[PDB]
């Protein structure tokens, strides 16, 4: 499914086609309030945000930054911070080399015939960059040209659809321009701010076709209503179902921006792109199966997994994604369970009393001990501790 | 951007490619209670729902149906009713003929089913065939699983259950047609639980049948999860131009009517430009072909007058929610950039004669930059509105 891309590390978090789709969010505090900004960053992480943006405007924004990181290091909380910038960000960065290092990525407006400086600064520091096209950063003569071009077409498009062309052109040109300065494909993420599902889908299918950059998906905004939730899912789902998009933000202006993370997290889970808890699946059963045993087994396993969880979670990162399969026949069980981390298949009609256990390959046959259940949880467990060990 | 299908009338409401997507809702009153159910179909309709499903299962409810329709008619509200039936289906219809005739669509899941296609072909009525889990032939599923195992790359057990469900939906379709029921009166569904599944199943059904498609997720309780999942599931399909009726199913707080799910279905349809809460005025962004900012304030005043006329247009002119009005920043490109507007005006940009064309599909007039412009255009809009919408055009 997934669009291949280079990997762009934002701090410790890999962003790109080979990696899990990340959730991003932003502060809502003025950054300058180190007290209220850091609180909000700690909890957005706990909420599910793996990366966190903050707007950085007057000088008062800057001094605050490196301290904010200086306490997160101590607060255990190892989050990557992203700096939201508008023109004058350079002189800001150039003045305080201390905060350029605290930031883990810069977010900048396009520029095409200050953009130069932002790119230059990032290449010195080794910092990745998101280039986010937007209405405000759009070449007026570009717009006019596109407008003229549109009116020559056999079937000219609407005003609004030309705007979207200009937005895409604006993002692609800035992308080529960052690369032209020497930035690096492993240092470059794109996006374009849109307000409607159709627009988002259309703009990002163009960005996919014309660039190899990882893509950060998001809608401009809406209030905390149903509208806002529905719009974001409506808009993100079609892209994520095609394999386009590497980072996602949900934006619903409301104390904090905390409900946004929930929603983003949900959109990912509805489409099976991230899990919060390990999962046991078992086949439906069909004609090959004699016995309810496989199904009682799966309920038991599932039950005993749901209680190892708060241990497993704190001991073993990534374990939320564990898939366990319990199948109803040996002849078809394994083939219907290829994608399980570990699965077992139970004898069916006219089958030997043996139960194969798979961990991608065959791991072992379980002879019909009464203990099959307990033997299997032991295997799930020894599988878990190996495959989900923290691996320095 | 839409799938071609035959047209299925459910009472007043047309359903298929050529028509706007309609939303089915559902009552949770004892159907037997004429006062409670009647009022609920009314609130469900008024929250914006064109089709209402009532539950008929006892003979006590059967004799309430014709009386439910009669009471809605006396309220002037002509919303079509749909019956779902427990097993007593065919029996209750042949026993209560006027209950049968008060319904407009029959729900069936794949004597039995045949004795229900029979009484629908005899009756002139449309049915929805809704495939589902407890309708899969246990033997087919076993067979499909065998086919799957023999594949160079077998799919997951769940992936096979979805094949069984499509096949089971396609078959019951093929069936009804053979039996003697028109493409005229056949709507198709196959409810599943998860977004990806829904997309895969209805792409299958879209490609393999020719039927109008009723898109819905299985029942889930109210929450972020449920709102999101139904948005995540319906959107990718409705973007692709698939589905002709939609239904969001969320479990309401105790004792309450199923109105919020109607609200979400409308928000889903709205978020994709498949439905409009209220008329809207659109204006170009301005480029380089104009330095005049007058088109914007005209658009602002045009939008500010329409918002003043809607409360009356609502109660007076049906359909007009969907009115699109264009106000453009230049004359040489204005008309082209405003083709999907019901009614459009284009102000002179740089170099242009002090003249502004109004369009309504075609060239209508050229309103001479008399200070009147705002009023003259605004007049032409009303001329249009009374002409297009209201009692049949
Ligand atoms: S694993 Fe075996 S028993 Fe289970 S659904 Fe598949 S073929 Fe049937
Ligand atoms: S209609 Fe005219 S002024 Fe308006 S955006 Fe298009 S070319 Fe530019």
């Amino acid at each position: 499914m997934r669009r291949p891309t280079p990997t762009v590390y934002v701090g410790r978090v890999p962003i790109g086609g080979a990696h899990p789709i990340a959730v991003q969010s932003m502060t809502n505090t003025p950054t300058r309030d180190v007290e209220a900004t850091t609180a909000q960053v700690l909890e957005l992480h706990r909420a599910g945000s793996e990366i966190v943006r903050l707007t950085v405007n007057d000088e008062e924004a800057a001094k605050a930054v490196p301290e904010i990181k200086r306490r997160l290091l101590a607060e255990g909380v190892e989050v990557p911070l992203v700096g939201d910038f508008h023109f004058n960000g350079h002189l800001l960065l150039r003045k305080y080399p201390k905060m350029a290092e605290a930031l883990d990525k810069f977010r900048i407006n396009p520029g095409t015939l200050h953009f130069a400086e932002m790119i230059r600064i990032a290449m010195d520091l080794g910092k990745p960059v998101r280039i986010g096209a937007n209405w405000g950063s759009l070449d007026p003569a570009l717009l006019t040209e596109l407008m003229d071009r549109n009116a020559s077409r056999p079937e000219p498009k609407s005003a609004h659809e030309v705007v979207l062309e200009a937005l895409v052109e604006s993002a692609v040109r800035a992308y080529e321009a960052a690369l032209e300065m020497g930035l690096g494909e492993d240092k470059l993420v794109l996006s374009a701010k849109v307000s409607k599902a159709r627009d988002l889908v259309w703009v990002y299918r163009e960005l996919a076709r014309r660039t190899q950059a990882p893509l950060h998906l998001g809608l401009t905004e809406a209030g905390m209503g149903v509208k806002g939730i529905v719009a974001s899912a409506a808009a993100l789902a079609p892209l994520l179902l095609e394999g386009i998009g590497d980072t996602i933000r949900v934006s619903l202006t409301p104390e904090p921006r905390t409900k946004e993370v929930e929603v983003a997290q949900e959109i990912l889970q509805a489409l099976g792109l991230r899990a919060f808890a390990p999962e046991v699946t078992s086949c439906p059963g069909c004609g090959r199966t004699t016995s309810t045993f496989f199904q009682e087994l799966a309920e038991e396993v599932s039950r005993r997994l749901k209680e190892r969880l708060p241990e497993w979670r704190a001991r073993y990162p990534g374990v939320e994604e564990l898939k366990v399969a319990v199948m109803g026949c040996v002849v078809n069980g394994p083939g219907e369970s290829k994608h399980a981390h570990i699965g077992i298949s139970l004898p069916g009609a006219g089958e030997e009393p043996k139960a194969p256990v798979y961990a991608d390959g065959k791991l072992l046959t379980i002879l019909k001990g009464e203990g099959i259940a307990e033997e299997f949880l032991r295997l799930v467990e020894d599988y878990v501790k190996t495959r989900f060990a923290p691996k320095a």
